[PDB]
């Protein structure tokens, strides 16, 4: 548990509560309390994935090949995006842990703050849209009932067809609206300002506000499109983002392989409980500490918790397999006292190649974070440009 | 048992007897003594639910999808409303218990009084309608018999069709009424005044009287409608109340999650019997009270019944898991005497975060109560406005 | 037609049975109450 | 009854009057009749009696 005093906690903590609320709301929505729709998986992680799920809800070899190709492309893109996001989250957590040596915000927590603001924006927008959808369906019930009562050309969804509805056809709906209902449906403006206020309540930099406004314009444009036109637009967006996706995924495999090579770039809390077995290797037919197994365990967990005092004047946490290979010598009789083993680990951590790898780890970590941030920014930028160009061209 | 002297008991006790009568009458009606109708469940909890049950009593894929959609929407709305009502009742009971520290009415019991008046009104109105329905069926027997004797266009219900009955067709009914029967059926006025007198007998604030009058006007309008038109009106009411229902349900999940987080907002009588097991943990290889297991049990049940004396000058009842985590330390030898353990629990309940949570619980509880009250008021207001507008437009 | 009489006979039977059962239960309860009242008054 | 009347004690009131925390308190006939007399004179019980 944490016993630290919050005190002012002006930033990164109100955002923490807001992101906790967003996560619990997403979990509750995914749990599907009661009976609802979502026949398919309906992950709704992103706009492209949500459009793919909607399509899933919806000569012969032509369509047989086309449907399969669409499914394969959508699944590949979504899997790549989600794996990249998870890897970036893990890398950001590792970078924050590494920087937390020594509320000490600096550039690392600045990057953390902007990424968390983006995550908060995305979660809040998804929650707002999900909440709106239920009201849209509830009101569409009455739109369909009224349309059937007066009688308009309709399809499986029940709402009168936009292309087939003439002015006289829409006159029945106009008369019904004049009669009762009073459903203004003006939310497409009020909505975003409300969200803005919530962001103002949370505290967001101008970049996050711009991202939220762009998400509003693109989401409203997408909602205004017909299902077929919406699918066409989202698939064109996927095509124009394909090269960015390929660059992002390739960078992710490169950086995760580098992580697999480097323990310093990614620590782990599991080996904190592993070290005990190494203690056993100091006892079985071996001359180690003079009956100081508890002392050895305490000093090892301290070293794996706070780190060794590097002679340069810094403190670095020793990883697991480097520690065990340092302990595993040709004959254990050489390493008996605590001073000897700490001198051994100190001199081994000061290896030239090991040192170079140590200061290489944060650089590659921050490069990975910067690259994924730039990839996301470029994806959003090309998406907003294409969507606004299409909207202008249509009308 | 309760041995308190009632004495004057001018309020909240005559209402208690009246609500007990309403509950027992509802239970008797639900038991379905003898043989009656109600082929479906026929819960008749609300007007919307009763209309849904009546519909349940009543190209191909068109109706196949429409019936299923109607059933799903009605079931979802009814389940949400009933869960919200149950959660609000539990929250109100917890708030009354919390306020009962120290006939001490104040604002908490004022809210309790108005909610109980609304519940009394609803129960009495439902009972009156249920009682009237049997007489309506008994008299409809003779209306159908007479109509068959003279001969009017009739359907499965047996009563002559309103649209198809011309003036000459209704002349037979007029002659039959002049002949015998003498069924004035003027109740649609006398009824409500009688109810008013009963309310006057019970003692109701002006707001409750207004609510009862609105329930009369809407119920009589609903009874006057044709079955298809009645279904249309009730479904439009559900549509216009859908957004209120969504807000209400979302608030309910938020507040029940906050309750799951906070024990202070919702106590429980069950842990009163649980504490004994903790006593066992003070005996098994542990230095606790010097043979004072009965004394420990008495002091713990007193603390869980009346509460500890907070240093500020108040008395708060300690919850269960906070108590057991206070008792569960690294080594039980530290807590042996009663004074030491009471000092421990006193200092733990005075934790800054725990204290803040303590005064947060009543605020969120009363906010939940106010929100559900406002939701109900707005639902009733939009319902009455829509119904009166529809009635004016029809005639 | 056929469903007409099928529903009408059932409705008549249900109404008659309900009314008769209510009347007889009320009469029995009133008889018991009167006996209890007489027993209570018979004090002395 | 001390007022000057005679009322028949019902069953469950009698058994709950007899069922105390420890039966050693009620041994003689006088003590138990005093107990039932004082219990039947309860304000709520009395009000219920003339309400019946």
């Amino acid at each position: 548990d944490r016993a630290a005093t919050r005190d002012a906690i002006t930033k990164q903590i109100s955002a923490q509560q807001n992101q906790a609320a967003a996560t619990q709301k997403f979990d509750d929505m995914q749990a599907e309390v009661g009976q609802r729709g979502i026949v398919d998986q309906l992950r709704t992680l992103s706009a492209e994935g949500r459009a793919g799920e909607v399509n899933q809800i919806l000569e012969i070899r032509k369509e047989l090949t086309g449907v399969q190709d669409a499914i394969q492309n959508r699944q590949y893109r979504a899997a790549g995006e989600q794996r990249a996001q998870a890897a970036a989250n893990r890398a950001a957590e590792a970078h924050s842990l590494s920087m937390a040596a020594g509320f000490t915000r600096e550039q690392r927590d600045e990057l953390r703050r902007d990424r968390d603001e983006a995550k908060l924006v995305s979660g809040t927008i998804a929650t707002t849209f999900q909440d709106y959808d239920e009201s849209r369906q509830a009101q569409s019930e009455i739109m369909r009932i009224v349309g059937k009562e007066v009688g308009m050309p309709t399809d499986d969804q029940g709402m009168p067809d936009m292309s087939r509805a003439s002015q006289d056809q829409l006159d029945a709906f106009s008369n019904a609206l004049n009669e009762a209902g009073v459903q203004a449906n003006t939310s497409p403006t009020e909505r975003r300002n409300a969200v803005l206020k919530s962001l103002v309540d949370a505290g967001v930099s101008s970049k996050g506000i711009a991202q939220a406004k762009q998400e509003m314009e693109l989401r409203e444009s997408l909602e205004g499109l017909a299902p077929q036109d919406r699918t066409k637009v989202e698939a064109t967006i996927g095509a124009v983002n394909a090269e960015l996706d390929t660059l992002q995924r390739t960078a992710t495999e490169d950086y995760e392989r580098e992580v697999a090579r480097n323990p310093f770039v990614e620590p782990d809390k599991d080996p904190l409980g592993s070290v005990n077995k190494i203690v056993d290797k100091a006892v079985k037919s071996g001359f180690g500490w003079e009956g100081d197994r508890q002392d050895l365990n305490n000093m090892l967990v301290d070293f794996a918790t706070n780190g060794i005092k590097l002679p340069d004047g810094r403190t670095a946490v020793v990883p697991s397999k480097l520690l065990e290979q340092a302990f595993n010598t040709t004959n254990t009789w050489l390493f008996k006292n605590a001073g000897d083993v700490e001198k051994r680990i100190i001199e081994l951590m000061t290896t030239d190649g090991m040192t170079q790898m140590r200061e290489d780890a944060p650089t590659i970590r921050e490069n990975f974070l910067k690259t994924v941030s730039d990839i996301a920014n470029q994806k959003r930028s090309n998406a907003v440009k294409v969507t606004r160009s299409a909207e202008r061209e249509k009308g």
